């Protein structure tokens, strides 16, 4: 769903910050 993906981009998004 199109509201399950919005969180699993979250996934390397914090990683990239630290």
């Amino acid at each position: 769903d199109p509201r399950i993906a919005a969180r699993g981009r979250a996934r390397l998004r914090a990683v990239g910050a630290i």
